[PDB]
């Protein structure tokens, strides 16, 4: 991240995340994911405040698309949005991360490792080492609105109330990428019909992300709808 444009400019709690994802990944197994039209930076404005965007991207047997994106609109608005897609062989969750902030500090924070099985709940392994973390408290909870039944039981979504509760989602975060790149080393290939049922659950995600409302007027104030419906379609929640 030392060459990135955009963090020295971010929220703090966003250059943490995004300095924890960063080093979750760093001694990977990494290759390349080229983007579509193996996009890096992109910018855009049209009546409004310009948006900003910085994309990485990465893959590793286990994990289809690693993406890291930063982004701020004007002044006013960053985000970090984060999605470690699974390879359906391993059936991995999803792990995934939105922190939206401002000048007046962070709006939300959202973070899960979200299931891909059809009964909807996570792996064994997955659901004991969570449990194991302790009910983190919060005091400014937010409800996920009706698309987010995609999201696990372990799933947070708050407004961070001080700096304490935004170090606590902080670690928590790390938590889960540190579990989540345990299991991945455990995991073995799955039968052809517990793939496709992998396959389904990660399809199914990314369809009801695609309902979020609040990213695609962001995308669609810089860009027009066209660029903004390509975006998250092709870019941030592509269908397998
Ligand atoms: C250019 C990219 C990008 C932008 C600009 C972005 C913006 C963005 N995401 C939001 C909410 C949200 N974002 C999520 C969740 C997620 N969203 C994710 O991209 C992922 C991976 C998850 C979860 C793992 C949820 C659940 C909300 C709340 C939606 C709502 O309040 O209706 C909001 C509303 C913040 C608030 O109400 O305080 C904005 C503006 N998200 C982005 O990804």
């Amino acid at each position: 991240l030392t060459n990135s444009s955009l963090m020295p400019t971010l929220n703090p709690m966003i250059q943490q995340l995004a300095l924890a994802i960063a080093a979750s990944w760093q001694s990977l197994p990494l290759k390349p994911y080229q983007l579509p039209e193996d996009l890096g930076y992109v910018e855009g404005r049209l009546e409004g405040e310009k948006l900003v965007i910085e994309n990485r991207c990465y893959q590793t047997p286990q994990f289809r698309k690693m993406h890291l994106e930063l982004a701020k609109v004007g002044k006013g608005l960053d985000d970090l949005h984060c999605v470690m897609f699974p390879e359906p062989l391993y059936g991995l969750p999803l792990f995934g991360c939105d922190i939206v902030a401002g000048p007046g500090g962070v709006s939300a924070a959202i973070a899960d490792l979200s299931p891909t099985q059809s009964d909807r709940q996570l792996p064994a392994a997955y659901q004991k080492s969570l449990a194991e973390l302790g009910q983190p408290e919060f005091e400014q909870q937010r409800e996920l609105p009706p698309w987010g039944e995609i999201f696990s039981e372990y799933c947070l979504f708050i407004r961070p109330s001080n700096v304490t509760e935004e170090e606590r989602f902080v670690q928590r975060v790390v938590d889960f990428l540190q579990i989540h790149c345990h299991q991945s080393i455990v995991a073995e290939p799955l039968s052809e019909a517990q793939t496709l049922e992998h396959r389904q659950g990660q399809i199914h995600y990314c369809q009801q992300q695609q309902k979020n409302d609040k990213t695609r007027r962001v995308l669609e104030k810089a860009f027009g709808e066209a660029w903004a419906e390509r975006y998250m379609s092709q870019v941030l929640f592509d269908v397998i």
